[PDB]
């Protein structure tokens, strides 16, 4: 339903929807705080759904599932010219832990999607976003601060959530409009044990291909070196439809963000460079317009920017205020936006294409494709070209 060789992957990620994150849905996690105390804010959606108790999740999340993304996002994605989407989804969607806070209902949403993605000729990778115990210790995995997918039973409990999406989605029912099934969303490689983390990726791929699913199997690069997946899941194993997904940004430490926007734009091409040498098919499944950390709790709930020398130790660069609103921005940050986008789409574009983090955001604009376009900063047509050839590719 889609060519991996030949076409190029312009999508979006339909983020802050099924997987609360802080960053993109503030007004969520504000009614908690108390004036400027943010020391009661729930920091993920584990902790925001055990606060509230079930009744009032589930009342808040429902108008949040109906109103966030609607059949008209998917027209509006459309008519910009994207032919793609990335769907994360938490696995209590599916599967609850005993004692679990959470709370389902996203699965009638999730089918809704895929139907509004059909009605507008939009592919989809259904994305496992967040494992039981954490496997990134990320608010995004559901579990800020826990790294335990790979202890107790849940790995098994993972294996058997995707089983679940396997079947309803990895069949002949999506087979015109899922094109990727993602086994999970940024593992944190380096925390990880990798032996058991290609197990379980093996483990997956088998389960899919077993239940007669010609779906492709999306590979998170789950912060590997470029490369470091080349002799996993390779052809000449019989093992076919892989495609690795790598996530980049230049804002989540004091170095990247130092960086000068010349030095920021050589190192979104030379991703590209990277990626061609890579033997699977790939995609930059998330990435996005932002050259600093000052969405208001993008690193968290009540922790700082970097770039203003208010997190993780780092060197101020400079003051997060006035960036905040993209009609504060100069003409210098606009510039270097625009230039940064158009050299991260071309690096992509090299190979299998990109994803961007993400769709929308309440009022984050580094962060929001639709913020992004209707502010000129982001290419409409994806394919214009203010700052042409920044690469150099051939
Ligand atoms: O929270 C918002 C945003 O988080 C994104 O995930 C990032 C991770 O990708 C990031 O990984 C870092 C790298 O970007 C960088 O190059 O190297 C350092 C190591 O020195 C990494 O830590 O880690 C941060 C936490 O620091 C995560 O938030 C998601 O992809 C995005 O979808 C999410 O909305
Ligand atoms: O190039 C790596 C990708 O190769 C795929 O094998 C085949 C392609 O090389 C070929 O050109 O097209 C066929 C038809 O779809 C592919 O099977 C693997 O299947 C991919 O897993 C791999 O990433
Ligand atoms: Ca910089």
């Amino acid at each position: 339903a889609w060519d991996y060789d030949n076409n190029v992957i312009r999508g979006v990620n339909l983020g802050g929807w099924f997987v609360l994150e802080p960053y993109m849905t503030p007004s969520l996690f504000e009614p908690f705080q108390n004036g400027n105390d943010q020391s009661g804010v729930p920091v993920d959606e584990y902790h925001w759904t055990q606060t509230l108790g079930k009744e009032a999740a589930l009342r808040i999340l429902q108008k949040h599932w109906s109103t966030w993304i609607t059949e008209q996002d998917f027209k509006q994605i459309s008519n910009l010219g994207l032919n793609f989407v990335r769907i994360p989804i938490g696995y209590w969607a599916f599967q609850l832990l005993d004692n679990d806070p959470y709370v389902q209902g996203q699965v009638q949403y999730l089918e809704k999607a895929l139907g509004w993605a059909r009605k507008n000729n939009i592919r989809v990778w259904i994305d496992l976003h967040g494992a039981p115990g954490s496997q990134n210790g990320f608010d995004n995995s559901g579990l800020r601060d826990s790294y335990n997918f790979q202890n107790g039973d849940n790995t098994q409990v993972t294996l058997n959530v995707l089983n679940t999406i396997f079947k309803k989605y990895g069949g002949n029912e999506y087979s015109d409009v899922v094109i990727g099934i993602e086994l999970l969303n940024e593992p944190l490689g380096p925390v990880l044990n990798m032996d058991k983390l290609k197990q379980f990726f093996l483990d997956g791929y088998n389960s899919l291909r077993q239940t007669g699913s010609v779906t492709p199997v999306i590979i998170h690069d789950a912060a590997q070196v470029f490369g470091y997946w080349n002799n996993f899941l390779t052809v000449a194993e019989g093992q076919w439809n892989v495609v690795v997904d790598h996530h980049h940004y230049q804002v989540f430490s004091g170095g990247e963000l130092s960086r000068n926007i010349n030095d920021h734009i050589s190192v979104a091409c030379n991703w590209g460079w990277d990626a061609k040498k890579e033997s699977h098919w790939n995609v930059a499944g998330s990435w996005s317009a932002a050259l600093t950390d000052c969405a208001k709790w993008l690193n968290g709930v009540n922790r700082g920017a970097r770039y203003e020398g208010a997190y993780d130790n780092a060197p101020y660069i400079g003051s997060c205020q006035p960036l905040l609103d993209i009609s504060q921005w100069s003409d210098e940050h606009k510039t270097d936006t625009r230039r940064y986008i158009e050299a991260q789409l071309d690096a992509f574009e090299y190979t299998g294409g990109w994803v961007f983090w993400s769709w929308k955001t309440e009022n984050a604009p580094e962060w929001s494709f639709q913020t992004l376009t209707y502010n000129g900063l982001f290419p409409q047509p994806v394919t214009d070209r203010q700052f042409p050839n920044q690469c150099g590719f051939h």
